[PDB]
């Protein structure tokens, strides 16, 4: 599979681009191209490109804008002192891709096509990618859409893949700072023998409502409960979370058991790699409000901290739910807490030795 | 608001309208035109206008895109012999669009709108609406998508209403035909407080693995059973279900009730007041499995149907679980079925008296 390439006549000056990257918050401005590549039944992933970024054409009946077919990773691209571009584990985008897809009745997307994908994004935008060092990086969105005409409720037979990117700094307005959290009383992110596990556009837009009552509660972001029991505590929007007991390095981590519907985070796995390269005992188990609540109070349970790719790691240090609301130590980010965070980026970034063959080189 | 007119300068010839509205099928082939509102937080819906059916265009990070943020309504315009073009509770519609859009967090279309904007369509494709006499239609699809670009997930705050219509032709070309159905084991509809009550996307995507698992099961449709204790009868795909116990004028109709998670489906409300109008008791509570299989076994529950817009009424004659299978009846469709049948599409096409005020005309 080959790609062509259309360059942009018209991109962003390099003043403009220099100016977004300097500030470029997050999700809010592009690269000047983007990937696509198309699929039908017939010819399977054909038409591989790398095309200027810019508006994008469906039917009005498209599946997509009807029945939500859809899907979506996020990874990032940093650069190194060595002048070299590199990604952080894109081997498990690719394959999570694989398993979204399958969930939603998408025909899947090779691993190797994913990655020449980035490849190929970046050798054309690689003037996008922040400078070495830094804490900015160039946030990748890769992403199947169905584009089939016909209002039949069905799988789609026809479908786009599209890879756009992003300058990222902080994703939440408080960067480091630690967020306080409301326990979704009312809603559930997903339940048994649902689609929990994909990174699917359906999960988010059924949280909208969830998230707006958190901060009606006067919180920054909600935290989901299992759907089953209304008692287990699973994830902070589409975060995981891990909670720290005692402190040095005879801590202990725990965090929540993929139960089915809980979203694989690449982030959890890692740290919990990362963690036990520290000598951290770790736990992958169930725990709920009264347990959190309770020794939280009783100073056990010394941080909590929420990790995905966009924000790394959040501290969290508030908690509020239907029947009880306190505060989690000193009401600061905890030192595993940033420990961890530091260890995971300076890996990323290429300051700690990487022993784990977890940086990809993209160039 | 007022409605601009932008004519199609290349229509559909007459040979391939009339050729369509021979054999036009089911959301295949779409009218000349499609009606457009534009929604922006400083004007609100503005901008309305009917153009050429035509490509939609998106930035490729336009929200709906990504976190699945859209709704949609189905419907259908007639033709009666008098000549004027009617809707069957088109008020219904309006109003289950707006309940749809809070749940989802998306503004509001006035019910005024929402009208106008039908008789908009059909000011300038009435020749597409089928003739009188038969129980062909128009369907009417209007359907609301966020377009705001910017990859943060939160609600966005630019939308476009849509409204295209497609030809429907008599849905039981060579008479009507019951279904089996699969009473799904693994899989979920929705969950307690999520979106199951409203029509949107997100709801499909996630059951398309459910349905073709059915059909690999042997059976045509999938049937839904409650999240919780995985029993109680919700659906049969995005349509609803009633069960008729004995028969004659002492028959009696019991139909899942509105769990607040359950599809408010519009013919199913109008199916229990014409089920009382006739002199049958309707029931609106919880039915499970064992319930059905063993009354249906008994020869109690005599008939089982389907309900939704597009159909109007498919008897289900056959059924298939994880512990059990069993036929209803004789396997053909019921008395009751097809009389409730009868009489709503005698009302929507004009041959039976409307006391219930349901059909508006478009003209």
């Amino acid at each position: 599979l080959e790609f062509t390439v259309s360059a942009n006549t018209n991109p962003a000056t390099d003043a403009v681009r220099e100016s977004i990257l300097a500030n470029p918050g997050f999700g809010k401005y592009y690269t000047d191209h983007m990937v696509s590549i198309d699929y039908t039944v017939d010819e399977g992933w054909h038409n591989a490109q790398v095309i200027p970024y810019g508006p994008i054409q469906l039917d009005p009946s498209a599946i997509v804008l009807h029945y939500g077919q859809e899907i979506f990773e996020g990874l990032k691209a940093y650069r190194w002192a060595d002048g070299s571009i590199v990604s952080f584990r894109p081997e498990a985008n690719a394959a999570r891709l694989q398993s979204s897809a399958r969930r939603l009745a998408i025909p899947e997307l090779p691993e190797e096509v994913f990655i020449e994908s980035l490849r190929q994004l970046i050798a054309v935008d690689e003037k996008w990618v922040p400078p070495a060092g830094g804490e900015e990086s160039l946030y990748l969105r890769p992403f199947v859409i169905a584009t089939e005409p016909g209002l039949g409720v069905r799988p789609s037979n026809e479908y786009r893949y599209l890879l756009i990117a992003s300058p990222a700094g902080a994703y939440f307005k408080g960067g480091i700072k630690p967020v306080s959290v409301w326990l979704s009383h009312e809603y559930v992110r997903a339940s048994p023998g649902g689609t929990g596990a994909a990174k699917f556009g359906g999960n988010y837009a059924a949280s909208l409502l969830a998230q707006a009552q958190a901060a009606e509660m006067g919180c920054d972001q909600v935290v989901w409960l299992d759907a089953i029991e209304r008692r287990y505590v699973e994830e902070m929007g589409g975060m995981n979370l891990f909670f720290v007991f005692g402190s040095g390095g005879s801590a202990r981590l725990v965090t929540p058991e993929l139960s089915g519907s809980l979203l694989p985070g690449i982030t959890r796995d890692s740290l919990l790699q990362l963690a036990t390269d520290a000598g951290f005992a770790v736990e992958e188990r169930k725990i709920d409000v009264d347990e959190w609540q309770k020794k939280a109070g009783a100073g056990e349970i010394t941080e909590v901290f929420a990790c995905g790719t966009a924000a790394v790691i959040t501290p969290v240090s508030h908690v509020k739910h239907h029947d009880g609301e306190f505060t989690i130590a000193d009401g600061q980010p905890g030192e595993i807490t940033m420990a961890l965070r530091d260890t995971l980026t300076g890996i990323q970034r290429g300051t700690f030795a990487d022993t784990h063959g977890w940086m990809a080189r993209l160039n």
